[PDB]
């Protein structure tokens, strides 16, 4: 009834590569995992769903394979793993979303995180499905229904509480670059009886971040202040040398693990490499798993 998993995020490959290079890159994924000791320690692959829109990102953003096309390639080169997915619901509508969700579960996906985009209905006439509505409407299709949890966001106790009452099974956190999730989950456990599974997301920060600034842009929240502290932590990680960068990352991981695992929520792990899978990212994931892994 709970995932109790370690999930590695794999963004679908670009549409232009074609299969011969798509599977070649997934074979590098496997060798880098074996080389780092992750083999057999990662149970799920999290495949995020696309935004077609360019959206302001520092990186370039080309068209990607659909979640289902990439998942078939993942199963051939990564035969141990199970499937988790991200699905945007705000642009579809009930009957179309039912067909899409049915196909995802039909093709072997074990859990789906419902993701909403703010959208304007003064115009944009034509209703989509709010992710909180899909949580209850499609509970008979999706057993593991997830939402995005941003602990630094200021109404998040009301927001995440409303999502769990509406039927959310697990919460997948934004990239965690501070221990804010500790105080959030403690207050959430004191104000509610909701005990959803928490997918703690940790993102590897390479030296490139000094120049591109991708992770700084992903976690941005104007005039928050707790996010500002996280943006400073990302910057010092990028400017740090590998030994100190790993130590800083793992101290953050250890504090999050220590302050969360006894609060009553089931805990799972979600590993991201926003710039791309690399051996230094996989060894950081292995170091964190050595301190604590769910089982």
């Amino acid at each position: 009834m709970t995932l109790n998993t370690v999930a590695l995020e794999l963004v679908p490959s670009n549409l232009d590569l074609g299969t011969a290079h798509a599977l070649a890159e997934l074979q590098k994924v496997r060798k880098l995992a074996v080389d780092a000791g992750l083999d057999g320690r990662i149970r799920h692959i999290m495949i995020p769903g696309m935004i077609e829109e360019d959206d302001g990102r520092p990186v370039e953003m080309k068209p990607k394979l659909d979640v289902l096309d990439y998942w078939e390639l993942v199963q051939r080169e990564l035969p141990d793993v199970r499937g988790l997915c991200t699905q945007v619901t705000s642009f579809l509508g009930e009957r179309s979303l039912r067909r899409r969700l049915t196909a995802l579960i039909q093709h072997g996906f074990e859990g789906i995180a419902f993701v909403g985009v703010p959208r304007t209905m003064t115009d944009g006439e034509g209703a989509g499905v709010a992710p909180t509505d899909a949580l209850s409407t499609f509970s008979h299709l999706v057993k593991h229904r997830g939402v995005i949890l941003i602990p630094t966001r200021d109404d998040e106790l009301s927001r995440f509480g409303f999502k769990c009452k509406e039927g959310a099974t697990f919460g997948m956190t934004q990239l965690l670059y501070s221990d804010a999730i500790v105080n959030f989950l403690t207050e959430f456990s004191r104000n509610t009886d909701h005990r959803p599974e928490i997918l703690l997301s940790f993102g590897f920060v390479p030296k490139m971040e000094s120049e591109v600034g991708l992770i700084d842009w992903l976690i941005q929240d104007p005039d928050n202040g707790a996010v500002a502290t996280e943006q400073q932590f990302v910057r010092r990680l990028a400017a740090s040398e590998p030994a100190q960068k790993r130590a800083q990352m793992l101290d953050l991981y250890k504090r999050v693990i220590d302050g969360v695992i006894d609060l009553g929520f089931p805990v799972s792990l979600h590993f991201e490499a926003p710039y791309g899978v690399s051996a230094p990212a996989f060894e950081t994931f292995a170091a964190m798993l050595d301190y604590w892994a769910p089982d």
